C-alpha cells in the first residue's frame, strides 16, 4: 500500500520558493546531500562504539554518487544510519519546522546557506522535479519515500532489492540540470564543496 500525506504547511512553502525562485547557483544541492549523508554516517559510527551488532547490517561506511543519462538521475548512496518510518513521515519535518521558518526570514540572505538551518536536503529541487528516497534503518523496514513537491509526498513499503542499512536519494533531474551527471561537472562540485569530508566518496562512472 502507498500512504500519502501533506507536508507541513512550512515545508510547503519552503518547497515552492525552491522550486520558483529563479538562483543560478543550483550545483549546492549536492554539497547538501553529501553532508546529510556524512552526518548520518557519523552517527551510526558513533552508536556502533557502544554497540557493535549495529554494524551487522553492514560494516563499510560510505558514500557512492551514481549518475544514470540513460534514466536521467543522480542517485547519492550512503551507509550511513538510515531514516525510520517516523522519521519520514513526521520527525525530521517536525525537526525542521524551526529551520525553515528562520531560514525563509532570512531570505527575506542566500538560498546557498540553506544548509546552515538545517533543511538542506529540500534543496534537491534546485535540480530535481521529483526526488525518491530509498531508506533502511536498523530494527525498521526498508522504505520508499518519494516527492515531486506539489504539497504532498508517499511512503510505503520498498520491494526493490535490499539496502542492508542506508539511504539511497534518487534524483530525477529536470530537463536542463543533465550537467549533473557528466562526471567532470561531479567531480568539480565535490572538490570544491566537499573536499573534507570524512568518508570515501566514490563516483561511479557510467557505462
Ligand atoms: C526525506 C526527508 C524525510 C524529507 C528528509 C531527509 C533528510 C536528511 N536526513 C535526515 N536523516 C538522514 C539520514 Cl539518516 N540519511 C540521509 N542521507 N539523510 C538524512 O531530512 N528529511
Amino acid at each position: 500500500e502507498v500512504e500519502t500525506f501533506a507536508f507541513q504547511a512550512e515545508i510547503a512553502q519552503l518547497m515552492s520558493l525552491i522550486i520558483n525562485t529563479f538562483y543560478s547557483n543550483k550545483e549546492i544541492f549536492l554539497r547538501e546531500l553529501i553532508s546529510n549523508s556524512s552526518d548520518a554516517l557519523d552517527k551510526i559510527r558513533y552508536e556502533s562504539l557502544t554497540d557493535p551488532s549495529k554494524l551487522d547490517s553492514g560494516k563499510e561506511l560510505h558514500i557512492n554518487l551514481i549518475p544514470s543519462k540513460q534514466d536521467r538521475t543522480l542517485t547519492i548512496v550512503d551507509t550511513g544510519i538510515g531514516m525510520t518510518k517516523a522519521d519520514l513521515i513526521n520527525n525530521l519535518g517536525t525537526i525542521a519546522k524551526s529551520g525553515t521558518k528562520a531560514f525563509m526570514e532570512a531570505l527575506q540572505a542566500d538560498i546557498s546557506m540553506i544548509g546552515q538551518f538545517g533543511v538542506g536536503f529540500y534543496s534537491a529541487y534546485l535540480v530535481a522535479e521529483k526526488v525518491t528516497v530509498i531508506t533502511k534503518h536498523n530494527d525498521d523496514e526498508q522504505y520508499a519515500w518519494e516527492s515531486s513537491a506539489g504539497g504532498s509526498f508517499t511512503v510505503r513499503t520498498d520491494t526493490g532489492e535490499p539496502m542492508g542499512r542506508g539511504t539511497k536519494v534518487i534524483l530525477h533531474l529536470k530537463e536542463d540540470q543533465t550537467e549533473y551527471l557528466e562526471e567532470r561537472r561531479i567531480k568539480e562540485i565535490v572538490k570544491k564543496h566537499s573536499q573534507f569530508i570524512g568518508y570515501p566518496i566514490t563516483l561511479f562512472v557510467e557505462k
